[PDB]
């Protein structure tokens, strides 16, 4: 499988990478086990993210309904479009952190790691059952940090807000061409159903610098929006978990600086 991949590469004579952070799985058992972990059936309509030579592309064509493929290297698709004979796959060209997605019940993909902030925060604010994708096992890990600790982020707070994330495995680096610097992570991801929503620009906000204490955080990143120092100070002291750190907070906490902050004439 590294061997057809070799072969696909000096047929249409092309380099393995145009990018830093692009690196194919060449192992059938982790394809197969993150089709198995997706549960994917005849009635699945999923979205895979760089589908490279097609490989995972191709297991997913067999076993769903309908797969949409976001692909931006234009010369790749020339080459899925010649070497596969897929009755249901659609192939989109395009940036997948731009271009709009199609509607989809899963999601089933390895990510370039370059988007994978990006398409994670893309994907939270879909409506999706089930995602399994391919992450750097340092980003997964960022995914699943809880509050207060050292890795905790605005991936971090979003993910737990919107979605239940476990890591199903380590990936080891032999297991892509090029072999990567560190291991990758299989993660599943489904929607919690109780979602938090939180307002995106206020979570921005406080993360810009989440070392700060939240009163620090609000006060700067509102005199930054053009607002008086003198204007904000007040309703800003009497903020809920203005004890906290920004890093410390659950999505919780935040939905009630949101609320304190709307009705305060803030946000709106
Ligand atoms: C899965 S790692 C490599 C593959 O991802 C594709 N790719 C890289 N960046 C993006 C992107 N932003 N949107 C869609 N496909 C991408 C590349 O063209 C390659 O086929
Ligand atoms: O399993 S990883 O350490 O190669
Ligand atoms: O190049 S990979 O290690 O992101
Ligand atoms: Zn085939
Ligand atoms: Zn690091
Ligand atoms: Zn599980
Ligand atoms: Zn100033
Ligand atoms: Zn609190
Ligand atoms: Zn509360």
């Amino acid at each position: 499988m590294r061997d057809r991949l070799f072969f696909l590469l000096s047929k249409y004579g092309i380099r393995p990478r145009d990018s830093i952070g692009q690196h194919f799985l060449i192992i059938e058992d982790v394809i197969e086990k993150a089709i198995e972990t997706a549960n994917v059936n005849e009635n699945d309509v999923i979205l895979e993210v760089g589908p490279g030579l097609g490989f995972l592309t191709d297991e997913l064509a067999k076993r769903a309904k309908k797969v949409y493929t976001i692909e931006i290297d234009q010369k790749i698709i020339e080459i899925l479009k010649k070497e596969y004979s897929w009755n249901n796959v659609k192939i989109i060209q395009g940036d997948a952190v731009r271009v709009e997605w199609p509607k989809f019940n899963k999601v089933v993909s390895n990510i370039p790691y370059k988007i994978s902030s990006p398409f994670t925060f893309k994907l939270l604010k879909t409506d999706f059952e089930r995602a399994v994708v391919m992450y750097q096992l340092e980003f997964a890990l960022r995914m699943v940090a809880k509050p207060g600790s050292r890795n905790y982020s605005r991936l971090s707070l979003m993910a737990q807000a919107l979605g239940n994330v476990e890591i199903v495995m380590k990936i080891g680096k032999g297991a892509f061409y090029p072999r990567p610097k560190v291991d990758s992570a299989l993660v599943l991801i489904e929607p919690r159903k109780d979602k938090i929503v939180l307002n995106e620009n206020l979570v921005k906000a406080l993360f810009q610098h989440r070392r700060k204490t939240v009163p620090r955080a609000l006060k700067d990143s509102i005199h930054m929006l053009g607002v008086s120092k003198d204007e904000i100070r007040g309703i800003i002291n009497n903020v809920p978990h203005s004890n906290k750190r920004v890093f410390q907070l659950y999505p919780e906490e935040v939905k009630d600086i949101e609320e304190y902050l709307k009705k305060h004439g803030i946000i709106s």
